[PDB]
């Protein structure tokens, strides 16, 4: 029985739009924890993001929708799905439509902080590729995560 809820840190993030994941961008998300409240059909996302260089924490609440999709507001509208789940990682596929209406597809590899297991990384890169996102559009989040634990 897989436990999806708990501590989850971001290791890598791929994106179709580089403007959304650079330094201080809305999607350079340093995950801290994700909670799946299936009884209440909600999802609790906690993370840090940089704006003007300093770390800023976020505690969002998303609602479960059709299939395995989750709706959540942040820098536009988002619809994300947990494409992959193992005992060491989680791979999220998210589609964001910002305030300007620009559509951006993104992917992310989440772990228990730690150390990255190449097995999950290869799956992340494969998912990223399948979404038409090139390898050069992948950023290493762990190297950039200096935000509070
Ligand atoms: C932000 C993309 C991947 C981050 C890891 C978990 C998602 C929680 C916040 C999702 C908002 O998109």
């Amino acid at each position: 029985p897989f436990e999806l809820s708990g501590k989850w840190i971001t290791s890598y993030i791929g994106s179709s739009d580089l403007e959304k994941i650079g330094e201080n961008a809305p999607f350079q998300v340093f995950m801290r924890s994700i909670e799946f409240d299936d009884k209440e059909s909600k999802v609790y996302l906690n993370f840090f993001s940089k704006e003007n260089g300093i770390c800023e924490e976020f505690s969002l609440i998303g609602t479960k929708q059709e299939g395995n999709t989750y709706d959540v507001n942040y820098a536009g509208n988002n619809k994300f799905v947990v494409s992959y789940a193992s005992e060491t990682a989680l791979i999220i596929s998210n589609i964001n439509v910002d305030e300007e209406g620009d559509k951006t597809i993104m992917t992310g590899l989440l772990g228990k902080g730690t150390d990255i297991e190449d097995q999950d990384l290869e799956k992340f890169k494969e998912v990223t590729r399948e979404n038409g996102i090139p390898e050069e559009n992948i950023v290493n989040i762990i190297e950039r995560d200096d935000c509070p634990a």
